[PDB]
């Protein structure tokens, strides 16, 4: 799409990025909750740093999910511009429709950006949202993504999890 993305941040710089797993050496430790009725996904090619999924979805072929990346920036990164890139990933999607580019926030102490908002999908809107948070730590910066996505109805569920992450988690670089 036309909004500059982190993607294209780290492409057009002297910036290498590495995926990061749960134990690797020199990464963060970021202890993520399990709500209330969800389930814990283990690091999987669609839950790259793992993630929940709800045990109650009206579609059982489609539940609420959130879903954790974790990678590893080097080089000639600056935390602040990855922030300032975070809203280009949902903007791009087709029809999104949000509140503007989301907001600033925290977890687990460090800086964070989120943003929400709606799309359409195999001609059904779907609720989905992202929260990126830069974690500067050993020579690196660490870039956790959390991607929600849900069915519109389900939006709710969606926005109970968050809280219970926003509150909850801890990270430890
Ligand atoms: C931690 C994991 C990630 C974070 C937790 C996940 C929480 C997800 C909650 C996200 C709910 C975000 O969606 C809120 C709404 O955004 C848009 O409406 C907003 O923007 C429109 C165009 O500017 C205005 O016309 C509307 O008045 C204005 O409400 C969509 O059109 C709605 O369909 C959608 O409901």
């Amino acid at each position: 799409g036309p909004n500059y993305t982190i993607a294209d941040y780290i492409r057009d710089n002297h910036i290498q990025e590495t995926p990061v797993h749960h134990g690797d050496p020199g990464s963060p430790t970021i202890d993520l909750p399990v709500p209330d009725d969800w389930r814990l996904l283990p690091e999987s090619s669609r839950a790259p740093y793992g993630g929940i999924v709800y045990t109650q979805p009206a579609d059982p072929n489609d539940p609420p999910t959130i879903v954790a990346i974790l990678s590893k920036l080097t080089g000639d990164i600056d935390p602040a511009k990855v922030l300032q890139f975070a809203p280009g990933e949902l903007k791009n999607l087709p029809g999104f429709q949000g509140s503007g580019d989301g907001s600033a926030a925290t977890l687990g102490g460090f800086s964070a950006w989120q943003l929400g908002g709606s799309y359409s999908k195999n001609g059904k809107l779907r609720t989905v949202a992202q929260k990126t948070v830069v974690i500067p730590s050993q020579g690196a910066v660490f870039v956790l993504q959390l991607n929600a996505d849900a069915l519109d109805d389900e939006t709710m569920t969606l926005m109970d999890a968050a809280n219970v992450i926003d509150e909850q988690t801890t990270i430890t670089p």
